[PDB]
């Protein structure tokens, strides 16, 4: 390539956090052929997008305005303020009006048509043929009782988005030669054997074993392991999972390559070790640690793919199977029904994952029948998109490329609004794809190229994985590189400014944590050399400003060094404040960010995403539970940034403020705090109403996810009454925190039913039922969260909680009770669970 084409790739590598052009950790050319493979879908999408709409990235929606927002417009008129520096005029607008209509009306109501309505303070433009009700920033102000401040400026130059130019009937067998490890020390002498499995989607097709020998650094066999499954019967996506028990080590090898050719030849595969099932266990990647890892030597030498109506009772049986939740196992009898009646099953889109779980993937004849069955997709295509359903077909239980492609097919109809909701979860599912190039990877690749907000989050999501996943970093980096070669030069510049800032902060953050000790503590010296380092950074060359990674409409400017400190936690996070880099911002207020090391913010990212999903469900049913899923982005390896919620305090501090003696908790204290932080009596009532809704929402959401038993410490509250949970980094009993300080705000001092307390029970039930109409979605979002989020879990046991919690297979009146009962446990326990929480530690 060109010299400047090489300067460009090293730019990409720094942005990616991994060198894709590197070839040290490969035993074929899947990754290279995938970089090549993704050139086309990147270029099709870059060619097709409107430059103007892409430059301005209008954030918008087709969902109807929820009821609670229609009661806020009882005049059928919405007010907009249009600013210019020396002046600004308010305009009454119809909810159906297009931004152009109001621009055209702003020239008339005065007493050259090349300007745009941008939001004051944010990189957010109101443009294109959509009614202003449909703009998400309009609905944001209508919900939180704010004004719609806008400024008439110049449309941004699409020139800045420039994309730089482009240039057998035999049975299967494997020969195990041996395993070698440099240093083996663990425990007194044990035995060691290899287990070879033919896998397709978490089903083992066939399994063989070696004879066990004593565990020492070299151990040979030279055995030919003869499987009963034939070569022709082998399906695309099939793995050869090789395992060492004494389970210590594992490695995998695809048996059909990306060119549909059977795998042949010699391979020495470096293997991953187990921590003293999960998505990592499926990876075609080999351990990059060639010096200290265990390896396996193997040999292949063996292309492929070259009327009647159902009776009444059996239909009842079938339909019953289809009705069961995703976590319900299928009997051999169950699977046989589903397959035999496959044409009737096909008529029910909710049967698809069960149906596709009844397929003998290890019989060519049956997979062909399955492909034939899939060609008459009339029912599936016409079905209304069910994100839950679609997700199930993307998990670890489906390796088939065509079964997964129908899933991605349905996704194509998601609007940007919705893709943003499931982006992270979708990114995590790439991990279940047998091959690097996949329908789904192309989908994320093209949806992000199409819209800058999806592109921005796509960037950070893929970049969190690359940084802390040797198992999938190579796959994910090939994809990030594909995206970055299409996003345009503004964004590359924008990402650079962002990466530079987090790298620069990463170094400060780590030295302070290390100079820092735990309990003690802080420590003036530490907080003084924090301000020293930061003043060193500003000049120079920390970026003049950068887009805020968890909120890319926001430009953070230079730091307010005096407002920056080191937090009072044993893990030493940096409380940073930045000046807003938009001078046309209507508020002087600073951008506050907590930069943390070395927790892993992936779990929080995930949880926060589910929470935003729950809010979106409630929005349909016209409910607003006042959740605060603040910004949280994993930026690198154990390094990430967190949005600071303005005027928020910890529930524990509000209790400690009264003399702070460990565990002595007083009921009246929270209501005392709120009333004190209230500018009027009016604002106090609003805070109580804000608390009743928020507390209600966190109660429901936190219970379903089984993260309800929390310390007072990780529950926070804004001075405006907004309660919100924090810190899922870590992950007697209580279902959720509903303590007597909370019940006193609502006006209850132990078994007394007040009007606010009645409200809480009401909203809870409404909120809990609304969630249950999405049981299948939640279950699947949660099953996936565990497999791609946590190091080792039970694919059986660990998930069930949510089945119980969601009250699967129970009528709405049993569910009303079931939750109202959980409320009574909270009131029964009182302060007891909170008391033990702080007690056991010292
Ligand atoms: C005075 C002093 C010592 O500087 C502080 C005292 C405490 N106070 C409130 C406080 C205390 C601890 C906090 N931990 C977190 C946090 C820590 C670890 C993992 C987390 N995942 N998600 C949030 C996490 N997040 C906070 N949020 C975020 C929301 O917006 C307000 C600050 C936060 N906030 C700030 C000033």
């Amino acid at each position: 390539m060109s010299e400047e084409s090489q300067a460009f790739q090293r730019q990409l590598t720094a942005l990616i956090g991994y060198d894709v052009t590197d070839v040290s950790n490969v035993h074929d050319d899947e990754l290279e052929f995938t970089r090549r493979g993704l050139v086309t879908p990147r270029m099709a999408e870059v060619a097709s997008r409107d430059p103007k709409l892409y430059a301005m990235h209008p954030w918008v929606t087709s969902k109807p305005l929820p009821e609670y927002l229609w009661k806020k417009i009882a005049n059928n008129c919405i007010f907009i303020v249009i600013h210019r520096s020396t002046t600004s005029q308010t305009i009454k607008v119809s909810p159906d009006d297009t931004p152009g209509a109001i621009l055209q009306s702003f020239f008339t109501k005065m007493a050259e048509q090349d300007f745009v309505l941008r939001v004051c303070g944010r990189d957010e433009y109101l443009v294109g043929e959509t009614p202003i009700k449909n703009f998400q920033w309009v609905r944001h102000c209508l919900k939180n009782g704010e004004e719609i401040h806008v400024v008439l400026d110049t449309p941004p130059d699409p020139a800045l988005d420039e994309v730089r130019k482009e240039e057998c009937d035999r049975k299967f067998r494997v020969k195990i030669r041996g395993i070698d490890i440099p240093v083996l020390p663990r425990n007194t002498d044990l035995t060691v054997f290899v287990e070879a499995n033919i896998q397709h989607g978490q089903q083992v097709l066939c399994q063989r074993r070696t004879s066990p020998k004593p565990f020492t650094e070299e151990v040979l066999w030279n055995v030919w392991l003869e499987f009963s499954i034939k070569i022709k019967d082998l399906p695309k996506g099939a793995l050869l999972n090789l395992q060492i028990y004494c389970l210590l080590y594992y490695v995998n090898l695809l048996l059909i390559d990306h060119r549909f050719l059977l795998r042949r030849g010699e391979y020495v595969l470096h293997m991953w070790q187990i921590s003293g099932f999960n998505a990592d266990k499926l990876t075609s990647a080999t351990n990059p640690d060639k010096e200290n890892s265990m390896s396996i030597s193997i040999l292949l030498d063996n292309h492929p793919i070259a009327r009647a109506e159902m009776p009444n009772q059996l239909r009842k049986q079938l339909e019953a199977i289809i009705a069961t939740d995703p976590l319900n196992p299928l009997t051999a009898e169950d699977k046989e029904l589903l397959w035999h009646f496959r044409y009737e099953s096909l008529k029910h889109p909710k049967a698809y994952p069960k149906l596709f779980s009844s397929v003998k993937w290890g019989q060519q004849e049956i997979v062909a029948k399955t492909y034939q069955l899939l060609a008459r997709r009339e029912v599936w295509d016409q079905s209304a998109l069910d994100v839950g359903l679609t997700m199930q077909l993307l998990d670890c239980n489906f390796s088939d490329e065509n079964v997964r492609a129908i899933a991605v097919q349905k996704l194509e109809s998601l609007e940007d609004d919705d893709v943003l909701h499931y982006l992270l979860q979708l990114v995590q599912a790439v991990k279940f794809e047998p091959y690097h190039d996949s329908a789904l990877a192309r989908f994320l690749l093209k949806r992000g190229l199409r819209n800058k907000r999806i592109g921005h989050f796509l960037f950070w999501f893929l970049r969190s994985e690359i940084a802390q996943s040797r198992h999938y970093q190579q796959r994910f980096a090939v994809i990030l590189e594909a995206y970055l070669r299409g996003c345009g030069t503004a964004m590359l510049h924008d990402f650079t400014q962002q990466v530079q800032v987090i790298e620069m902060l990463q170094k400060v953050t780590l030295d302070i944590k290390s100079l820092s000790a735990e309990k003690y503590d802080v420590s003036s010296q530490v907080i003084s050399q924090l301000k020293q380092k930061l003043e060193n950074l500003q000049n120079s060359q920390l970026p003049e400003s950068f887009r805020v990674p968890y909120d890319p409409g926001l430009k953070a400017g230079a730091l307010a060094i005096e407002k920056c400190t080191v937090m009072a936690s044993k893990k030493k996070p940096l409380w940073l404040e930045f000046k807003c880099a938009d001078p046309t911002a209507l508020s002087n207020e600073t951008i506050g960010i907590i930069f943390k090391h070395g927790d892993d913010l992936r779990q929080d990212m995930l949880i926060l995403q589910i929470l935003r999903i729950m809010e979106s469900i409630w929005e349909t049913e016209s409910l607003d539970l006042c959740l605060l899923p603040y910004g949280c982005i994993s930026t690198g390896d154990k390094i990430g940034m967190i949005e600071i919620v303005k005027d928020a305090t910890t529930i524990a501090k509000i209790q400690q403020s009264t003399v702070g003696n460990t565990g002595a908790f007083k009921d009246e204290v929270l209501n005392h705090w709120l009333k004190e932080k209230s500018p009027t009596e009016e604002k106090f009532q609003a805070a109580v109403e804000r608390f009743v809704y928020s507390c209600a929402g966190y109660c429901v959401a936190t219970f379903v996810l089984g993260i309800g038993d929390r310390h007072n410490d990780n529950i926070m509250i804004t001075e405006t009454g907004n309660l919100f949970h924090i810190d899922f980094g870590h992950i007697e009993r209580v279902p959720f925190v509903l303590t007597p300080d909370f019940l006193f705000v609502m006006g209850t001092s132990g078994k007394k039913t007040s009007p606010h307390f009645q409200k809480f029970q009401d909203i809870c039930v409404k909120a809990y039922l609304a969630l249950r109409h999405h049981t299948n979605l939640l279950i699947i979002l949660f099953s996936m969260m565990l497999m791609t989020g946590m190091p080792q879990l039970t694919s059986k046991e660990d998930i069930e909680y949510i089945r119980d919690a969601l009250t699967v297979g129970k009528n709405e009146e049993d569910a009303k009770k079931y939750f109202l009962d959980q409320i009574e446990v909270c009131r029964d326990k009182g302060w007891t669970v909170q008391f033990n929480w702080f007690l056991h530690l010292v």
